[PDB]
């Protein structure tokens, strides 16, 4: 099946996937996805989880890869973020690295843990400051030279300076700084190698708030690194996400991001998009609905039918808005609080259909919108802050439609203002 960014994702038992700050690993034909368990809606350490799949889309939850230990730096009072796991051929060993911290991010350490099987459970080997310097946001890159040299990529010196450092032959420690970008203020790194060249994907530092994520290239990890460029339209702030893991997919990649929900962390969503490298400059393919053939290293973007909101039938006091950020140059504003718009003649073969809602929300806070099909009972769809009144992003909703024509009404029966609705795409 299909990869629908922003949706609620469940494992094969029907439970919400809890694997934020993703790290991916493949053994044989099996994919492993490690992440932070945030089901307690806290930034503090509950577990590093472990999900497996054969196809990157249908995940079964295994045993937790890492659990708290009272009286250590991986207690429930500490922070464990962004786990990454690589396989060490020499020792036939799985080495996990993670950002290890205290609750106020004052410790700035890395943590290491090992296992003999992919899901572990792993054995914590302790935390430390690499080469004596800060480490907060980090990742691990394992090169394809014959020594399979591995590297730590990490925000250091109070997040100001971004560093790349070689690990020793066991992957247990950092031996030597290889590259630094002073004052880059980079976070959430990942590296993909493409045609012998290295591509670093990273965010800047802005707290929980998303920002435009960048790519940099170099022909060696020592640098020099090219000047930053956007992987997505700058104003969308990486389509409201933050980089987590960049997984190679044929001659391209999959961008794996988080949409952090700081007021409800366990409902932070997963934003996965194809990251296309053919132009030589990585670009997010903004696909509301796509599928992947991970063995062939190919992706496929679902085609949908677009319906502009401004062509629907308004009701109440909803009015047209204009903006260069809008499809057709127009959107329906003053929705909710009396204002509605109904999209008529939505065609369908029947059954369940993903629908992407394209909207602008210039508030610093979320909005939401009611969505009723054919007069039926409404569901309430969350509408994150989009980055401005002229900035459109999309969130998905799954609607049951009848064979033939359908109507979809937006904004009825809510006392708050919904976001400005640009268009919808029925997939
Ligand atoms: C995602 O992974 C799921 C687990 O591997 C997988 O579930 C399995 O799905 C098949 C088909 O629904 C079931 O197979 C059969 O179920 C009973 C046996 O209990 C048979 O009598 C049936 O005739 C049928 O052959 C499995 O039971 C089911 N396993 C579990 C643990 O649920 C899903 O199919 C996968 N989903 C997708 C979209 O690929
Ligand atoms: C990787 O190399 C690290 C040295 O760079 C090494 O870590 C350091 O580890 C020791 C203990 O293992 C720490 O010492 C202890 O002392 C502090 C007070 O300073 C107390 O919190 C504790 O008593 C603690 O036991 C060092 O301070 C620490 N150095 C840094 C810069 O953080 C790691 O153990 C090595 N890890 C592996 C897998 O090799
Ligand atoms: C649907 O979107 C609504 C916004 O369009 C949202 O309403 C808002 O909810 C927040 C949090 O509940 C309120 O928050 C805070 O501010 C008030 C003072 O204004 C304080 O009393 C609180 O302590 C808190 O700090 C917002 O005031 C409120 N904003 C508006 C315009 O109504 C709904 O929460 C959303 N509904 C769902 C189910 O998510
Ligand atoms: O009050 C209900 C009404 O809200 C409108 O939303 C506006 C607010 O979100 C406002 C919050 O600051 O921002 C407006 O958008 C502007 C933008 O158009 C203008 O260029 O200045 C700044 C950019 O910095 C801001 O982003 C936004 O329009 C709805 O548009 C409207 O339908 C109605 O719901
Ligand atoms: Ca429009």
């Amino acid at each position: 099946n299909q990869i629908v960014s922003g949706a609620a994702w469940t494992d094969t038992a029907g439970n919400t996937i809890q694997a934020h700050g993703a790290g991916i690993l493949q053994v044989g034909s099996t994919f492993y996805w490690f992440g932070e368990d945030k089901s307690h809606n806290s930034a503090l350490f509950k577990a590093v989880s472990c999900y497996t799949s054969s196809d990157l889309v249908n995940w079964s939850r295994q045993n937790d890869a890492l659990s708290p230990i009272a009286g250590t730096m991986i207690s429930t009072s500490n922070v464990v973020e962004r786990p990454k796991v690589i396989f060490n051929q020499k020792n036939s060993e799985y080495v996990m690295w993670f950002h290890s911290d205290s609750s106020n991010y004052g410790a700035a350490m890395v943590g290491v843990a090992t296992a003999k099987t992919p899901c572990g459970p792993y054995t914590y080997k302790g935390s430390f400051k690499p080469l004596g310097a800060d480490s907060r946001d980090e990742s691990i890159f394992q090169d394809d030279d014959s020594a399979q040299t591995a590297y730590l990529l990490y925000a250091s010196d109070n997040n100001q300076n971004f560093k790349i450092s070689r690990l020793d032959a066991n992957y247990y420690n950092v031996t030597a700084q290889v590259s630094v970008m002073n004052g880059a203020t980079l976070a959430a790194p990942g590296i993909v190698k493409h045609n012998g060249e290295y591509f670093l994907i990273a965010s800047h530092t802005s707290g929980w708030a998303p920002n435009p994520n960048k790519w940099f290239s170099a022909s060696s990890l020592a640098g020099p690194w090219s000047a930053q460029q956007d992987i997505a339209p700058s104003a969308t702030r990486t389509w409201y996400s933050q980089n987590a893991f960049d997984l190679p997919l044929g001659s391209n990649a999959i961008y794996m991001g988080d949409r952090w929900r700081p007021s409800l962390l366990g409902s932070s969503r997963y934003i996965w998009y194809p990251l296309d490298f053919s132009s030589g400059a990585p670009q997010i393919v903004h696909a509301d609905v796509w599928s992947v053939n991970v063995q062939a290293g190919t992706y496929s973007v679902a085609s949908g039918t677009s319906y502009e909101a401004e062509n629907g039938q308004r009701g109440g006091s909803s009015t047209i808005l204009s903006g260069s950020g809008f499809s057709g140059g127009k959107a329906v504003g003053y929705l909710g609080h009396g204002g509605t718009v109904t999209i008529n003649n939505v065609q369908s073969n029947g059954g369940s259909h993903w629908v992407a809602l394209y909207f602008a929300n210039g508030d610093s806070t979320y909005r939401n919108v009611t969505v009723s099909v054919n007069g039926g009972p409404s569901v309430l769809v969350d509408q994150p802050d989009s980055g401005g009144g002229n900035v459109v992003i999309s969130v998905p909703v799954k609607l049951n439609l009848n064979s033939g024509e359908n109507s979809i009404t937006f904004g009825s029966g809510q006392s708050n203002y919904a976001a400005d609705l640009d268009k919808i795409i029925v997939y």
